[PDB]
């Protein structure tokens, strides 16, 4: 499992999305690099316009790749789920507003780690922060607190994101997920800990589609 991800691992995102009726597809490429806990990814919306904001969509948009170090080795359940992989499903409410609830599919396909979402969105106000496109394209660095779940075989994940807007307030988001396998075999269950994870969104100016790079480094600790 964890041999998997000794070097440069290339990368594959796709998702189908629906929010409030509004229909889209994103699909990404790059490369994570376990051993330094790094993501490079670029992301392209293939149906035209986002219909909600890039940020909304970073934590939708592959654990697997976060640095644990060596003390830890015995609780990282991501990559003790691989090659078969895991599902993840989430869902996120922000606050004062709509919830996306999202199933994705991660694992191996050949030498490519492959992340394929499907995502829901209901109860969106017209003129709130994300329909009505209020956030700013940046993203602050969080703790995601990680709890065995071992009757369900996986685990149990809970955060929130703050998302910033321009008159100084804050969009909410809080985050429920559960993991579990997609093989019959073994996993790491682990104990309760965290993840703190650094993200830096930005645009390639030769592209023409809306898109989004994003450059994320992730570290398991406590
Ligand atoms: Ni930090």
């Amino acid at each position: 499992g964890e041999e998997l991800f000794t070097g440069v691992v290339p990368i594959l995102v796709e998702l189908d999305g629906d929010v409030n009726g509004h229909k889209f597809s994103v699909s990404g490429e790059g490369e994570g690099d376990a051993t330094y806990g790094k993501l490079t990814l670029k992301f392209i919306c293939t149906t035209g316009k986002l219909p909600v904001p890039w940020p909304t969509l970073v934590t939708t948009l592959v654990q697997c790749f976060a640095r644990y170090p060596d003390h830890m080795k015995q609780h990282d359940f991501f990559k003790s789920a691989m090659p078969e992989g895991y599902v993840q499903e989430r869902t996120i409410f922000f606050k004062d507003d709509g919830n996306y609830k999202t199933r994705a599919e991660v694992k191996f396909e050949g030498d490519t780690l492959v992340n394929r979402i499907e995502l829901k969105g209901i109860d969106f106000k017209e003129d709130g922060n994300i329909l009505g496109h209020k956030l700013e394209y940046n993203y602050n660095h969080h703790k995601v607190y990680i709890t065995a779940d071992k009757q369900k075989n996986g685990i149990k994940v809970n955060f929130k994101t703050r998302h910033n807007i321009e008159d100084g307030s804050v969009q909410l988001a809080d985050h429920y997920q559960q993991n579990t396998p997609i093989g019959d075999g073994p996993v790491l269950l682990p104990d309760n800990h965290y993840l703190h994870t650094h993200s830096k969104l930005s645009k390639d100016p030769n592209e023409k589609r809306d898109h989004m790079v994003l450059l994320e480094f992730v570290t398991a600790a406590g």
